[PDB]
């Protein structure tokens, strides 16, 4: 058991994989928490074991309830947590972390069944803290890391080529200060959608003008909750919660992903001198990874033979981050 959790989500087939005659090579056993890959067919097949395994049938709501809700509970109690989406471009990192809008109908009191972790997170924060009388405020920031350089995606008025500078925080040795990072106040439950729209417009502008392609860059979405909870005949709680929702660069890409791997592996194995400072991303997230809290990695994969090499590469990366023994085959 552990505060570091590694899970695998397999997306269903697209149409390019079906027409190209590609065949499914991945077996996901949620009950046994196992992913099996036909590397030869019928000979052998390689089995991996993880903390949870979500098959191609998994809905967004199930990912949120299983992975995020236990973590969001710790955030609302006043801790800093991080959830990663790792995997090959096109396997569902952004779909899992952010989700999509359904063009049919219009969800208002109901969550879009395609909404991802970020919208469901903000909606649960607003509904839970309003329902229990908490005096609370919410801030969100969104930055992008390309070529080890930081770009704010929420600054309404910056110069596209302006990169954020990062300084050590004299108050907490494990924290950093991202000078100029825009932090938008979220005033109600649904405001997150227009926030993500502004960030997407800044993202494509940075792509067209600076070649900062979103498939090759990390996206760090941080939600900060300041909380004052008053209970007559109880206590007055002043809490600050922080959840970083990290949509990583495509894993087919270079060293910052391997640095993130060495950090998680070191946190799992409890080896000294976790190499936080060897990459910008892990230095950003040190205060949420260092202080003992909950961290989850959602490793996304494709089931088609077309992507065999990168799927094996992803499972190997997730296995190296948290090595769990395979239970004896039945
Ligand atoms: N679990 C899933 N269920 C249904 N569709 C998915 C799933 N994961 C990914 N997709 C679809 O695959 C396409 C690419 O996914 P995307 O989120 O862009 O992957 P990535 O962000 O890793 O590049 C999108 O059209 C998305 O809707
Ligand atoms: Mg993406």
């Amino acid at each position: 058991g552990k505060n570091i959790q590694v899970v695998v989500r397999c997306r269903p087939f697209n149409l390019a994989e079906r027409k190209a005659s590609a065949h499914s090579i991945v077996e996901c056993d949620p009950v046994r928490k196992e992913v099996s890959v036909r590397t030869g067919g019928l000979s052998s097949r390689k089995t991996y074991t993880f903390d949870m395994v979500f098959g191609a049938s998994t809905k967004q709501i199930d990912v949120f309830r299983s992975v995020v809700c236990p973590i969001l509970d710790e955030v609302i109690m006043g801790y800093n947590c991080t959830i990663f989406a790792y995997g090959q471009t096109g396997t569902g990192k952004t779909f899992t972390m952010e989700g999509e809008r359904s063009p049919n109908e219009e969800y208002t009191w109901e969550e879009d069944p395609l909404a991802g972790i970020i919208p469901r997170t903000l909606h649960q924060i607003f509904e839970k803290l309003t329902d229990n009388g908490t005096e609370f405020s919410v801030k969100v920031s969104l930055l992008e890391i390309y070529n080890e350089e930081l770009f704010d995606l929420l600054n309404p008025s910056s110069d596209v080529s302006e990169r954020l500078q990062m300084f050590d925080d004299p108050r907490n040795k494990r924290g950093v200060i991202i000078k100029g990072l825009e932090e938008i106040t979220v005033h109600n439950k649904d405001e997150v959608y227009q926030i993500l729209e502004k960030g997407a417009a800044k993202r494509t502008t940075a792509a067209t003008l600076m070649n900062a392609y979103s498939s090759r860059s990390h996206s760090v979405f941080s939600v900060t909750i300041h909380m004052k909870e008053t209970t007559i005949d109880g206590e007055e709680l002043v809490k600050i919660g922080k959840l970083n929702l990290v949509d990583l660069a495509g894993s087919e890409n270079n060293q910052s992903l391997l640095t993130l791997g060495r950090v998680i592996t070191a946190l799992v194995e409890r080896t000294p001198h976790v190499p936080y400072r060897e990459s910008k991303l892990t230095r950003i997230l040190q205060d949420s990874l260092g202080g003992r809290t909950r961290t989850s990695i959602i490793a996304t994969i494709s089931p088609a033979s077309l992507n065999l090499e990168e799927t094996l590469s992803t499972l190997e990366y997730a296995h190296r981050a948290k090595n769990i023994l395979n239970k004896p085959e039945v």
